[PDB]
């Protein structure tokens, strides 16, 4: 191979290459311009080390005290259908929605695979809001809480435009500390420094640079909390209490036991009241917390009051509700609700203990923040540029590739020296012609006729020296040209003022009368059983100048026919009436008729089909007549197109 | 290949090489003299380590604090239309113009993209101008502030001309800040010293250093609640661009592209170049005729040209091949059209009629032959009323003015050329006029495109092919000559056309004037 | 042996491939449930 050929291919191939490199282009385009954009953002904090910080800010205690901050888990997001919903959102200019939500208790189905409940919100104006979990439709109102059902909902300053739906999702706390680790990190940048770099990436500009800050926070408030921690009386404060409280958590263990030695309702009130009492358990303690290193009307501090105020609330409406239930159930709640609420007071407390043990161990001089957390407006991803270009060489590569297949499993005939190294002469070569009618009587001057007129002359040297005038077409495979060649050269030469016969000799599938103008009563079936007579059958074409003589009717023994002697008869008599005699016949490899007519024809052609039929077909046709005592003068290339690749030259172009 | 063809190649081709490789300087020179100068200034501070440092000096505060301390987010840019501009005003010695702002708040238009509301200025004179956000013009003065329309804004001491023009942006302080840092570098210069060694590059070779003094101190002040050993200052050579490297990449880069296109055109030529390449195949080359640089018969305009004298070479040539010819027929044809069929038949028919020789040139390209055109006509009654039977023998033949032989004009297109020829009226004038003339020259049609050439070969005693110097290629010739012979047609040789000079070559041609 | 030569074997033998690769599979995704 050589730079030539590949260069023709390519060429030759560009409409396939050029769609596949812009299908892949256009694919890339999409998906750089509708995936969600993730933003990132960064602090910097002073260390007076650094490799156990490391570990201790990536720690559960630290990330689950922010999230208890910030409220994480609860999950916002705005509702499109499609997968490309947002991004057409986004693209449009649209502004994204936005809820602000304090609190949100779900009845908790926890079956065995979502644990994670879910509703769906829909807006109705700036104030009210339905909701649906599972098509259990309710009506709510921003301010007031809605509690109901088993459902907590508490909705404040719906900012998004009437009809909009979101979805709200109720994950566990472990799924919310896994989600945030997995996209915080922290650095040292020097090995030694105490210099530490937060940083932390999601697709929310700001609540990234919110939780950061509150990550910055909480870690510089624990490890500054021994400065006073020493003196506080808090940590004998918790060594007097932890003792008392399990005291009566195991008196509340045996009183559950002495009376236990299942109503749905009351589990799903129970569990919301529990939900309610730690609630305030651990808000207290952070209240309590926060009182002495804020101030009241901090808006941290003043946050808490209506946190407190909604708890309070909750809570009492669920006292309503307890109130509401028979004693039998309302017994058994009050021995759970002791025996739950003790339990994770109990928790809470060993892990305050265990907390402030750590600020004791804490060598660190404080903390110092240097650089409060920021964003970078610019995403970081997805990197447009590097996913357009990655999309455009895969395109060029996948196209090289199928092209260069392709190339390597053709077969098909490509040029005439293919049949020549063989030994076959090729009279012609016949274009394709784009343009129920003969070619060469409609448009007299297409190129494929100017082909055929070539193939006359060289025809009118090879037939001297012929052992008569018959002149027989066949190929190799049907659907190859030969009645379209046959039919054609008839034409040609009869318009050059010689008599032509040309007779269908394919008595199973012939349609020469159809394309002719007909009478398809008597024809050579009709003759050749006997039933009809040599004169009833030849006909006279309209627009060509030459007669024929169709199949007729279909015989069932076509073969077998075409060996009575009438046959050689008609054909001896037509030949000394006619000046040429045209024989076209089904493929040869098909059915043996060509190999039975061939032997009373003085000169025999095959046509091949130019990329259809392979060398060896063609060979294989040759031998097949030779085998049968057939001679076959040669071959005739038909159905020729350009071809970039090809480096031989036609002369299949309008000279006029 | 050898170093010889290369060199040739080159030769050649040193007009397209020396083009782009020209063309790619002069991009270079270009780019290397209207891309903004970028200035470094730096200095050294003393550590009494090192390692936090160069974080410390980078973080968010200490720039901050320089930012707000300088008005780094009240940027001025100089109004230039083009994107080069700037560099031809800077070329053309005009003074830069600058405005000195301390004041500034724009509404915060704060759209989705657009964070960095802009405005443009217009200087009318020393005191007052022009200013326009979006449309609203207002006029203020240097000194008195203004405080219209939500925008409000100080100007002190324009230095510029009058009619000039000024964008100013208040962009968001983080934006500054990442542009601050984009520019600021620090290093440590020995690894274990208490030296660092701050650097700091731009376009204005003042501003930047005040920038690094600002930055020094608020660093040196913020530590005592470090010494500056070397204040800022401006090295007066620009580090970016580098102008030599860049006008030795433009000149490596066309050279290296000038080559390698020509390797491609090399590799991808396949037409004719040397008579050489037909006589392997085992065609006879009888003439090789150059290109004519100079409606009428060159061999009658111009009888010197070089064209004229390679035809007469082709002449005598021919006298000594026709000879044992079953006749006195010479039929030219070729391969594809515009090879020169005609232009070689009917000089070579100039060139025996001058010898005194009775000549007839029969046009038998009944499709586009021009020849009555190209000799003066009376184009009533060509050949092809004589074969359809509307005309004799004897009014078809007319005279060439300034030629001296015969010839026979197609005359109208028929409809049904290929089947004309065919006719036994051909044959018989060929039989009578080649008892009257010395010589008949016939011109055909190519054989590629159709068969009209075979069809009059049978009659021609002589034939003859004519292949375009560096259009045609070896298969076109050959394919040609298997089809003549075909329809039993014998070609005795081909004909080279259109030759021009090539180094490459290594063939020499007597393709020059001696005289 | 050439590329035309294996396609061809595989285009014939895909009976036979397409049964045992959908018998891993499915021995492979009764393990994985
Ligand atoms: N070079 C060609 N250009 C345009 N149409 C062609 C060409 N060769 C064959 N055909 C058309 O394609 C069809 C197949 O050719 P046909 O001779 O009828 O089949 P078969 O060779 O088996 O007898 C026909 O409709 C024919 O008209
Ligand atoms: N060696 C040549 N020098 C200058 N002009 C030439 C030469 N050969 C051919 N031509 C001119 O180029 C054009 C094409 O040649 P022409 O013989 O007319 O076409 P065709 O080969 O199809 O008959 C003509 O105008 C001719 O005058
Ligand atoms: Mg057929
Ligand atoms: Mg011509």
């Amino acid at each position: 191979i050589d730079l030539g050929r590949v260069i023709g291919e390519l060429i030759d191939h560009r409409k396939l290459i050029i769609s596949i490199t812009s299908v892949f282009t256009l694919f890339a385009i999409l998906y750089a311009l509708l995936a969600t954009p993730i933003y990132e953002t960064d602090a910097l904090i002073q260390i007076e080390q650094s490799a156990p910080e490391t570990a201790l800010l990536q720690s559960r205690m630290i990330l689950g005290k922010t999230i208890d901050d910030l409220n994480l888990q609860i999950q916002i997001e705005q509702k499109y259908f499609p997968v490309i919903g947002r991004g057409l959102a986004r693209l449009m200019g649209e502004k994204p929605g936005n809820i602000d939500i304090t609190r949100l208790y779900l009845p908790d189905s926890d079956d065995i695979s979502n644990n994670t409940p879910s509703i769906i919100l829909t807006v109705k104006d700036k104030e009210n809001y339905s909701i649906n979990s599972d098509g259990i439709q309710l009506n709510g109102v921003v301010g007031t809480l809605l509690n109901e059902k088993g459902i907590s909902l508490l909705v404040n300053e719906i900012d998004a435009k009437p009809g909009d739906q979101f979805v709200i999702t109720q994950l566990p706390r472990l799924k919310a500390i896994s989600d945030l680790l997995k996209s915080f990190s922290v650095a040292d940048l020097g090995k030694d420094t105490g210099m530490l770099t937060l940083t932390l990436t999601g697709d929310n500009p700001k609540r990234i640079s919110h939780i950061l800050d509150s990550i910055s926070q909480n870690y510089l408030a624990q490890n500054i909390a021994r400065q006073a921690a020493q003196d506080a009386k808090s940590l004998e404060f918790l060594n007097q209490q932890l003792p008392k409280v399990r005291a009566e958590l195991d008196s509340a263990e045996d009183k559950l036991n002495a009376y236990r030695k299942l109503n749905m309702e009351a589990k799903s009130v129970l569990d919301q009241i529990v939900n309610v009492d730690n609630q305030l358990n651990e808000l207290t303690f952070r209240e309590a917390e926060v009182s002495q290193l804020y101030t009241k009307e901090h808006p941290t501090y003043k946050a808490l009051m209506e946190k407190r105020q909604t708890l309070q609330e909750e809570k009492s409406k669920l006292n309503k509700r307890v109130s509401s239930m028979p004693s039998t159930q309302q017994e058994v709640l009050r021995l759970s609700r002791d025996v739950e609420s003790g339990r994770a007071v109990y928790l809470q407390l060993l892990n305050r203990q265990q907390e402030l043990n750590i600020a004791k161990s804490s060598a660190i001089g404080n903390v110092r923040i240097i650089d409060n957390a920021v964003t970078d407006p610019n995403p970081v991803r997805p990197k447009k540029t590097i996913i357009i270009v990655i999309g455009v060489v895969l395109g060029l590569i996948v196209s090289v590739v199928l092209v260069l297949f392709q190339v390597f499993l053709r077969r098909g005939i490509e040029s005439p020296e293919q049949l020549e190294e063989i030994g076959i002469n090729v009279y012609a070569s016949i274009p394709i012609s784009e343009w129920d009618t003969l070619l060469a009587v409609g448009n007299p001057a297409d190129l494929a006729v100017e082909a055929i007129r070539g193939l006359r002359t060289s025809l009118h040297f090879a037939m001297m020296e012929a052992k008569n005038n018959v002149l027989m077409i066949s190929g190799a495979s049907p659907s190859a040209g030969m009645t379209f060649i046959s039919s054609n050269l008839a034409a040609t030469i009869a318009i050059t003022g010689k008599k032509v016969l040309f007779i269908d000799a394919d008595l199973r599938k012939g349609y020469a009368h159809k394309m002719f103008g007909h009478k398809n009563d008597k024809g050579l079936s009709e003759f050749l059983s006997g039933q009809a007579a040599a004169e009833m059958i030849i006909d006279k074409v309209e627009g060509g100048g030459f007669d024929y003589i169709g199949r007729g009717q279909i015989p069932p023994n076509p073969a077998e026919l075409l060996m009575h002697p009438r046959f050689e008869q008609l054909l001896n008599w037509a030949s000394q009436n006619y000046d040429l005699i045209i024989i076209d016949t089904p493929p040869i490899l098909a059915v043996t008729d060509a190999a039975i007519i061939g032997r009373y024809a003085g000169t025999c052609l095959l046509v091949a089909r130019f990329e259809k039929n392979t060398v060896k077909e063609i060979d294989v046709s040759m031998k097949r007549f030779e085998q049968s005592g057939v001679v076959v003068k040669g071959c005739i290339l038909n159905g020729v197109v350009k071809k970039a690749s090809s480096y031989y030259r036609y002369g299949h172009y309008h000279y006029g």
